């Protein structure tokens, strides 16, 4: 079970942090990813954190601006967004995959559990 929080309206060039909380007993058996859907576009990969070694991976559009962190105590993952662009406006979904490999983390087809999504609107 996955629940996102922290969406909303933010100015262009600003920062925003969204979070995703899991079940608790399943925290250490699944890598966590973020996917987004912009108005009218296909949902796409954003970022992921590997359960194997806590290394993180980013889509070309966000690399350097967006970062993912983990708080194991709260069974929560965070997507920090810096220098937001109008093109970043989208519904952000968190998802869980049992794979640890970077090559699996960037693939929508390989995730088994999905959140409900949180809207991020960049003015």
């Amino acid at each position: 079970q996955l629940v996102e929080s922290g969406g909303g309206l933010v100015q262009a060039g600003g920062s925003l942090r969204v979070s995703c909380a899991a079940s608790g007993r399943t925290f250490s058996s699944y890598s966590m990813g973020w996917f987004r859907q912009a108005p009218g576009k296909e949902r796409e990969f954003v970022a992921a954190i590997s359960r194997s070694d806590n290394s993180t991976y980013y889509a070309d559009s966000v690399k350097g601006r967006f970062t993912i962190s983990r708080d194991s105590a709260k069974n929560t993952v965070y997507l920090q967004m810096n220098s937001l662009k109008p093109e970043d406006t989208a519904v952000y979904y968190c998802a869980a995959t049992p794979y640890g490999s970077r090559y699996y983390l960037r693939e929508l087809r390989e995730y088994d559990y999905w959140g409900q999504g949180t809207q991020v609107t960049v003015s």
